[PDB]
């Protein structure tokens, strides 16, 4: 596989969730992309496999148990070999952009520790994880989903798997029927003028940037042809009345 | 219960990630919370149940079929009756933070759009969808993570089914044992005084959030015992040495 990924989890079933359908599925069916879980419910020895453990200080809730967790990521790591890059999923981490995908894309191996009750020892933090990831600022019942989300993202820059591509959001998208609901699609859009269909979709996503998420735009260095087509959606939209 | 979750995919089973799995899991099967998939692919007529279809204007990619879409929608509205807000997962729409994850949560009812492909069309998204939301920015291949994502979020607010709480990151947790690797619990944490404890993680809340997320404070109108506990946690790292 061209990218092998490590997951510690108490739930690897979930994983199924995008091994199992769509292009991700089918990209580990194809041997593009494997997914390698790791229990540390596995790892326990006691009666009742107890994964959790009190924190310190007292406090509501529970946290990941510590040897289970560490014996799991341990063989995790004996199973990737050397170069595997450990990723803790936490909010507390680097948020996650398209940038950062790219940028996790080049990692041929990944260990991705899923945390579940309030999280885990701030210790093996220290010791055991290279980098902290979180994919939004919200809280999660568990570290699955977002990592889940951290592979999806990635699998896509993984050469025959298959927005921000410019740092700008999409343009709209139209298909069958030519009018639904008394709606039309763009005139354009039918006219098979690649070049003028070309541009009416960048300056759409100008506009749309503009419109939705004005900051994007800021950290942007737009070409010649994109600022032309901005000024023009501007110039636009100061033309009519809006709501 | 207490929410009901309606979703349109592709994909019905990814769901289980969610319902089947740790509190998210135990709170389906308390009917706490209700989760309902209806599948476009049941609403097509072809021999091949075809789904998608070719976008206006040529390019790469493919869009959702509309009709089948469309279908699979009303039938989700009708049997959600009247009050349920439509979403559209899209990195188009709203960006998802903790304070959108609680004003979603005062919703009892919600229909999730879930799209594949390189989307749907933009006229379904004027007729049928009331609101867009985007978990993050960066593109996943499919609505069914963002949608669980919004789910769990909203989720963990449902009386019951149990960071960010005052707009910061979390302290950091310890658990056993006293010694990990060479390194001691914070001694603080194992005094079983209360009242410092408590000073401790909301101190170490605001230095953590000041270190990786500055933006974050900006926009935080700090108590004073916040203020106090973040100038001494800035003043203690100004008399440091740092790498
Ligand atoms: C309920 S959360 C624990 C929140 C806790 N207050 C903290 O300090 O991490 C349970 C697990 O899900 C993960 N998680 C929750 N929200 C996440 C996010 N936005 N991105 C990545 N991981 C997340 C956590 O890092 C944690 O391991
Ligand atoms: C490959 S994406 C399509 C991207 C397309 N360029 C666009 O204009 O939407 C496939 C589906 O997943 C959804 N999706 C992808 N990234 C998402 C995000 N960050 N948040 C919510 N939905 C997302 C989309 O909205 C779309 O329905």
């Amino acid at each position: 596989s061209h990218m092998w990924i490590g997951v510690i989890s108490l739930f690897p079933e979930m994983f199924k969730a995008i091994t199992e359908f769509g292009v991700t599925g089918r990209a580990v069916k194809h041997n593009l992309l494997k997914v390698e879980c790791w229990n540390p419910r596995d790892f326990t020895f006691d009666k009742h496999k107890t994964v959790d453990d009190r924190p310190y200080g007292g406090g509501p809730g529970m946290l990941m148990m510590v040897q289970p967790l560490r014996d799991a990521i341990h063989t995790a790591k004996a199973a990737a070999g050397e170069g595997a890059k450990v990723i803790y999923l936490s909010p507390q981490g680097r948020k996650l952009d398209q940038g950062g995908v790219t940028e996790l894309a080049q990692n041929q191996k990944l260990i991705l520790v899923c945390g579940r009750y309030e999280g885990i020892d701030e210790r093996l933090i220290q010791t055991e994880i290279d980098e902290e990831w979180s994919i939004g600022d919200y809280v999660l019942t568990g570290g699955e989903l977002p990592a889940m989300t951290l592979i999806d993202a990635v699998a896509r820059f993984i050469p025959g798997v298959l927005s921000f591509a410019d740092g700008l959001l999409d343009c709209p998208h139209y298909t069958r029927p030519e009018v639904l609901e008394g709606l039309t699609v763009p005139p354009v859009l039918m006219s098979g003028h690649h070049e003028e269909i070309r541009k009416w979709r960048l300056k759409q996503s100008l506009q749309r940037t503009w419109l939705r998420r004005p900051e994007l735009l800021e950290g942007l260095a737009l070409t010649d042809e994109q600022r032309k087509l901005l000024k023009e959606a501007q110039a636009e939209h100061n033309s009519l009345e809006h709501h």
